[PDB]
């Protein structure tokens, strides 16, 4: 379920992960994994389509990427070919604070699913983790991080 | 918050840990992780002491110990030596479905609170980890797993 009323161009600029859910543990067990993506910045374009750069960790450094997301019929839905990714949710925001997204493959999403929350600043945003919280609760996540502060300013 | 009017001999058995929590993400991350344990059976003794055998994965084996937990002046409360740990709280269990535990170190529980949901049949119980939930509001856990009954009948 996406969000309604969502101006893809209030989003843009620097962001913070500050909590992770995935269907299946293996997604985000271990820093190596897949999905295990750090978002960066939001920065949309003119004719509606969104790109994000983000850090992993592959290689023994903290790689970061650059995904690009084209518009769709749907506002809050966007289409990307990134970690066997192919869908880009966007919940819920308020353009000022947090920025609530997915991950999922269309091929299986049950098994694909993975959704962050998002934040302006890197301070913890309890507010936003429990919007966050409800948004997961009809979600089938097995694993949950959530960063602090100090891990905030980290790479990866 | 523990658990009033307590027969430790009535929670014996063999259990399943469905779900895991900790307070550091460090703790839980990766298949080898120290406090990922996974219960196996409870087994209190006369004297009012209780005595828990587990696996952990350490090698490239999935690795069995058993921790000794001695009673104390409250019955919810055992103190061991194990997993880097000194306490085990009981925090709730109806003794025939679920019982919910936490290891924690007084020298820093804050670094070292681990909470695990058990249960007593090999399948997930929806009605238990609800009670885990509201249990892990009050704890500062920065990092949470739960697994399928495929995983709870494999070996680690």
């Amino acid at each position: 379920q996406t969000m309604k009323g969502l101006d893809i161009q209030k989003v843009a600029g620097t962001w913070y992960s500050l909590a992770m859910a995935a269907s299946d543990i293996s997604l985000l067990d271990a820093q190596s994994a897949p999905l295990r993506v750090y978002v960066e910045e939001l920065k949309p374009t003119p004719e509606g389509d969104l790109e994000i750069l983000l850090q992993k960790w592959e290689n023994d450094e903290c790689a970061q990427k650059k995904i690009i997301a084209e518009k769709t019929k749907i506002p809050a839905v966007f289409k990307i070919d990134a970690l066997n990714e192919n869908k880009v949710l966007v919940l819920d925001t308020d353009y000022k604070k947090y920025l609530l997204f997915c991950m999922e493959n269309s091929a299986e999403p049950e098994q694909s699913l993975v959704c962050q929350c998002l934040v302006r600043t890197p301070e913890v945003d309890d507010e936003a983790l429990e919007k966050f919280d409800k948004a997961l609760k009809a979600l089938p996540m097995h694993i949950r991080l959530s960063f602090n502060p100090t891990q905030l300013e980290e790479q990866c």
